[PDB]
Order: structure tokens, then C-alpha cells, then sequence
């Protein structure tokens, strides 16, 4: 179903592998140095690969995502962790490859309130949150959403590198362009109106944690930007329409998603970049075993402009403090 594909040749994958040796800082404990090294080393990547990533980053008429195949094979991978607190992905060779590609596109960033501000988060199924609307769910379908729909500091891109796949775990992608193509002129105009409130994801709450922007935000529109290249903010589960027509238009978006969404089953060596302004994403049900061989993705976030979050970070810091989300 996915169209926007970059297939690395054996020679390009070998170059990536060699260029990763230039990235030596600890991804977790020296995140800024690690990301800055990746940004500099990315100049040594194959020009064909860099051109495709810069074109995708510019964004104009991009498909809302880019699937990269042919990354260097995942060797001596540790068992899939049963929880996300181990940050196992952040010390694998796959994370330096992911950093190099990410830093072509934009600046890597992390959030104190999302997976403890780890540079790379382990996206692994949770036994506890299996039936939850989170990255660690599995027994229920992860509903269509913009990453951090509630936050003005939300990432510009979501980066997912596959360490272990699950054949039943499908990633669903649906662009703002695909949505607008199914709607009437009236629905598009209403989606551009500030008719939906949104709340801070439960997972972002903590004892003594107050957000500068509160728990409930908005009303905001779902659609914005250029008529021919619209931006989307959506959260099926969290956004609430202010009126009866606003609740129905949210249902219209959901139906268009089920009818038009594209799917892809992430496999080892693959990497998916999602344009968080141009597309929404979801994930199918799958049945994890919690035996060390479960689906395991390395998630990271990208912003075009690191200055937008400077008020929320420390000097030479890559982590957005919780209260600013
Ligand atoms: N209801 C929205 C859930 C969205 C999900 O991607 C969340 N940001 C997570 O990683 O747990
Ligand atoms: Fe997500």
C-alpha cells in the first residue's frame, strides 16, 4: 500500500555503516553531542540518499511519509525488552544509522514527558498497557492520531526504525491530502474552523506536574495551511467537538481513514519517517508473546527548528521539559 519508498543499494548501505563510526557520543548520556555528530557525519552519506531526504524534509507535495528499505542488517540484537525503561535501542548500531538519516531531515529532539526523554525510545508491547491507546499497546487497535496533537511543541517528524517486526502489526498511514480528496467544500471549511478541544495525553501526567498550557487545550481546527498542501492535527480518541456538527465531522475523518488508509508491516532493517504535519498514523492489533522476540521499534522525533523549543530546554540540551508540552 505504501508508495514513497527509498531503497538503499548494497553500496549505499555500506557507506551508511562506515559513516555511523563517526558518531561516537553516548545517545542517552551525551544526546546533544551524539545528535550534533550525526548532523555533521550526515554530509558523508550518498548524495542520492541526502537529496531524497532533503526533498522529503522541504515537504512540498510529499506523500506524508517516507519508507526506507535496505539499512545495514540488525546483528547481535538483544532480547526485546518487556517494558520501555531499558532504552535498549539507543545503544544498537541501528540507532546511529537512524540518527544519520534523522539529522539529514532535521534536528532530533526528545520530551521529558514521553518515554523519560530518551533519545531513542523502545517501542515494545506492554503487558499492562496492551489494551491502552499508547505506543506500547497491542490487543486493541492504536487509533488514528497526530503525535502530541495537544502540544504546540509536537514533533515535525516521527522516526521509526524496525529492530524486530511482527507480521500482524500493520502501521497505518493517512495523509491530509488523502482526506481532503474525499470531502465536500463545506466539510473542508468546517475542519479549518477552531471547533475541537484536545487534552494532554494521560501518559504525560505525573505527581506535581502542571503544564503551562493546562490539561485541556483549544478549541483548534483539524485542518490548516495551504489548500493544496494541508496540515492536520487529529486525535480520534482525545479531541472533542464543541458542537454536534463538530462531533460528526470527527466521525467523517475516521470513516475516510478506514476507507483510504495505506498499510505497511515494518520489517527488520526498515525505517519509516512520518511527516507529523501532513499525515496521521495508527497501528493494527497483534498478539505479542513477551518471550524476548516481540516487535521492537526504535522511535525518535525530529523538529525543523530547534529554536522553537529553546525556552523549554537547557543550553546544549535535547529534552523539552514536561511543563512546556
Ligand atoms: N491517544 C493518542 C496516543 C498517541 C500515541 O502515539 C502516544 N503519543 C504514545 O506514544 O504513547
Ligand atoms: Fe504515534
Amino acid at each position: 500500500e505504501v508508495s514513497a519508498i527509498l531503497v538503499l543499494t548494497s553500496s549505499e548501505a555500506s557507506t551508511l555503516e562506515r559513516v555511523a563510526d563517526l558518531v561516537t557520543a553516548h545517545a542517552l548520556y551525551a544526546a546533544h553531542d551524539f545528535c550534533a555528530q550525526a548532523q555533521l557525519a550526515a554530509a558523508e552519506l550518498p548524495s542520492r540518499v541526502v537529496a531524497r531526504l532533503q526533498e522529503f524534509a522541504w515537504g512540498d507535495m510529499n506523500e506524508g511519509h517516507l519508507l526506507i528499505k535496505g539499512l545495514p542488517q540488525v546483528r547481535s540484537l538483544p532480547p526485546t525488552p518487556t517494558s520501555n525503561v531499558h532504552a535498549v535501542a539507543a545503544t544498537t548500531p541501528m540507532s546511529r544509522y537512524q540518527a544519520l538519516i534523522n539529522e539529514c531531515v532535521g534536528r532530533m529532539i526528545a520530551y521529558e514527558a514521553e518515554g523519560h526523554g530518551h533519545t531513542f525510545q523502545d517501542m515494545v508491547p506492554s503487558a499492562m498497557s496492551a489494551h491502552s491507546q499508547t505506543s506500547l499497546g497491542s490487543a486493541v487497535e492504536l487509533e488514528l492520531h497526530t503525535e502530541q496533537a495537544f502540544s504546540p511543541l509536537r514533533p515535525d517528524f516521527v522516526s521509526l526504525a524496525c529492530l524486530r517486526g511482527d507480521p500482524r502489526a500493520l502501521t497505518y498511514l493517512f495523509s491530509a491530502r488523502q482526506l481532503v480528496a474525499t470531502l465536500t467544500t463545506q466539510e473542508i471549511a468546517m475542519l479549518r474552523e477552531p471547533m475541537w478541544t484536545t487534552t494532554v495525553d494521560e501518559s504525560f501526567l505525573a505527581e506535581g506536574r502542571t503544564f503551562l498550557l493546562g490539561f485541556e487545550r483549544g478549541p483548534i481546527p483539524i485542518l490548516s495551511g495551504a489548500d493544496d498542501d494541508p496540515f492536520i492535527v487529529f486525535d480520534q480518541d482525545l479531541m472533542r467537538g464543541i458542537s454536534a456538527p463538530a462531533q460528526e465531522l470527527q466521525q467523517t475523518v475516521i470513516r475516510a481513514y478506514y476507507a483510504e488508509r495505506v498499510s505497511h508491516c515494518l520489517a527488520p532493517g526498515e525505517m519509516l519517517l512520518i511527516d507529523n504535519r501532513r499525515a496521521v498514523h495508527g497501528r493494527s492489533i497483534f498478539a505479542p508473546r513477551f518471550d524476548g522476540a516481540d516487535r521492537f521499534l526504535s522511535r525518535s522525533f525530529i523538529v525543523a527548528d530547534g529554536s522553537r523549543s529553546r525556552h523549554a530546554r537547557s543550553s546544549f540540551g535535547r529534552v523539552v521539559s514536561a511543563r512546556f508540552s
